């Protein structure tokens, strides 16, 4: 399993400073053994993909169910694929809880950009008062049968542990309580899809990471990468990347 | 009041196929009083205001109400000016019934874009079944009231009635019904803003509007231009904007 770093800058960013942001990953020393996709503001992803260097993939933060149609402010995979992008990220928290957007949607969203071609990274994650009701396994394998019900091919599937909890409070999760999750998602792979499915599949994990953050999470046996938000638009962003240096 | 028509793309284009379109519309022959705005998908916005002459507007099909932060899939005003467009539509019937937009919401995106700079297209229109149980006013008046109560500056909003029985159908309302609907919103603004305001501001039409029906519907005294949806993406859409020539 490649280790998989995903920096999403979320709704951030004019051409300015995504230009200097970009310019520093450009001539950065950048694990050769890390695999990085940034995640743009949709009305950045051409010039995002003309700036980033080739070997950067690029990412779309959302994405619609069909190619084409009178869904006024939606884009398609079909349109994503256009200007050279690679990814969608699908499910993230902030498209379940602030938009509303459901499993169904999310697993018809998934089903289609893998149609398309498009390499998806799927996030799932509980709330804390489920984490405290003790829940999260329940909870986190009801989100990811919804997503694993519509995948054909897992080769390009990343799929993204976020505990909404963790996103922007700066309550990472320990090694040990990522870990915990990592380990039982992986067997759920096993025992719902495959051996061969749960061990190629990277599951990265998302909330509060930081450069000071990483090495430790790093560590850990199931964790195969990051999705990082607001340390996506910092110069660390770079030391996430070489977590394992 | 100066003749308005806006082409809503929606979902739909690749780059070669817009650039077919916008060249078209670059070499036509537009009516010098006609204001013409053409709302382009998100990930085309740039490319769209880059090829388009300068006198052609360009709108954002939608749009967040703050100018940053933690709001995966989402695009805000500073964005949208960044690159150039001046316009946004906002509360679409797409918008409203497909993604569930509340008229709280579009109220909090309206006072945004224009606190920030950018002009609306504002929408607004009835189902089916209010209109058949009598009551298209009551629903107008009160999605017109949400918007109203946010904006300062009537200059830079264009109202767009659009009845949903009407998007996409191909059953265009008749000149009287869309002369009625306009006349008493225009009553609406002078009653509840001034009659200033009812006097300046630009009614649109939304729903159907093709090269076929654009003349009868255009000689109506309250309507001011279209909205135009999939015909925006046709040759017939050089007669819509010349629709009172």
């Amino acid at each position: 399993r490649k280790f998989f770093v995903g920096g999403n800058w979320k709704m951030n960013g004019d051409k300015k400073s995504l230009g200097e942001l970009i310019h520093t990953l450009n001539g950065a020393k950048l694990s050769a053994d890390t695999e990085v996709v940034c995640g743009a503001p949709s009305i950045y992803l051409d010039f995002a993909r003309q700036k980033l260097d080739a070997k950067i993939g690029v990412a779309a933060q959302n994405c619609y169910k069909v190619p084409k149609g009178a869904f006024t402010g939606e884009i398609s995979p079909a349109m994503i694929k256009d200007i050279g992008a690679a990814w969608v990220i699908l499910g993230h928290p902030e498209r379940r809880h602030v938009f509303g957007e459901s499993d169904e949607l999310i697993g018809q969203k998934v089903a289609h950009a893998l149609a398309e071609g498009l390499g998806v990274i799927a996030c799932i994650g509980e709330k804390l008062d489920e984490r405290e009701a003790g829940i999260t396994e329940k909870v986190v394998f009801e989100q990811t049968k919804a997503i694993a019900d519509n995948v054909k091919d897992w080769s390009k599937v990343v799929l993204a542990y976020d505990p909404v909890w963790a996103i922007g409070t700066g309550k990472t999760a320990t090694p040990q309580q990522a870990q915990e999750v990592h380990e039982k998602l992986r067997g759920w792979l096993k025992t719902h899809v495959s051996d061969a499915v749960a061990q190629s599949t990277r599951i990265i994990y998302g909330g509060s990471v930081t450069g000071g953050n990483c090495k430790e999470l790093a560590s850990q046996h199931d964790v195969d990468g990051f999705l990082v938000g607001g340390a996506s638009l910092k110069p660390e962003f770079v030391d996430i990347i070489n977590a394992k240096h």
